[PDB]
């Protein structure tokens, strides 16, 4: 049916823009549409948008799609929820939800809770919403990877199979690995969130953001000086990607 990529631009840059680009035409392979347009074609087409468009930060969305059995490729920016200074100290509130996206290893449309868990998020002022499947397993965000930290000091994530590999989760597994910090890759299961001290969510449109809380279970997370530090050094990361192309 349809798949999409988004991609943060910082200072008029897509950032991780190869990895992205990897992702979207590997994804177009597997669900049997190549994307006409080349890497450089592509990049031309946000710039004309970051030109047009005219601010220099931002989200932009591309879609790659068969519709009534023809090809479809659009790129455009979408709304940006940027957390301001405070939020990113204080950290974020976020809510479960039951669902389970089919697919999950590619970013389909028809896989995307946004819409769904928009009403909810509003309600209850979450900056995210956890998937939760039909065996209890909290798996991902709606847009985002989450990692736990256990009571125990160790950091737990679903396994790749069951979510999408997020670039941003990439990005921080590379950093733990960097850092000597094991991430064990398991199912946790909202029977869980009774052990857990703290979590974090990760994605293009979050970066790496401490939680505060899940419904009613408060976390230390924003004062967790290992939640703290790959924070800081996934922004390293950014400023080195953005520093080399300006």
């Amino acid at each position: 049916t349809a798949i999409y990529e988004v991609m943060q631009v910082r200072q008029g840059i897509p950032l991780f823009f190869e990895a992205h680009l990897e992702r979207f035409v590997m994804s177009a392979s597997l669900v049997g549409t190549r994307i006409p347009k080349k890497e450089a074609e592509i990049l031309h087409n946000i710039a004309d948008l970051v030109e047009k468009n005219k601010c220099d930060h931002g989200n932009v969305k591309l879609v790659s799609a068969l519709m009534n059995e023809k090809e479809i490729f659009l790129a455009y920016f979408i709304p940006a929820e940027f957390l301001d200074s405070k939020a990113r100290l204080e950290g974020v509130h976020t809510i479960l939800f039951s669902g389970e996206r089919i697919c999950p290893n590619i970013k389909t449309i028809k896989g995307s809770f946004r819409e769904q868990v928009k009403a909810v998020r509003e309600s209850s002022n979450a900056y995210e919403a956890l998937l939760v499947n039909e065996s209890g397993h909290i798996t991902e965000g709606s847009r985002s990877n989450v990692f736990f930290m256990g009571k125990d000091n160790k950091l737990y994530t679903s396994p790749a199979g069951s979510v999408l590999k997020g670039v941003t989760r990439t990005h921080v597994m590379q950093i733990c690995s960097r850092l000597g910090l094991e991430v064990l890759e398991k199912t946790v299961h909202t029977r869980n969130l009774a052990d857990i001290q703290g979590a974090f969510i990760t994605g293009t449109t979050v970066d790496v953001t401490p939680v505060r809380s899940i419904g009613n279970t408060q976390l230390d997370s924003p004062n967790i000086p290992l939640i703290r530090k790959i924070v800081a050094e996934y922004e390293k990361k950014i400023a080195g990607y953005v520093s080399k192309r300006l």
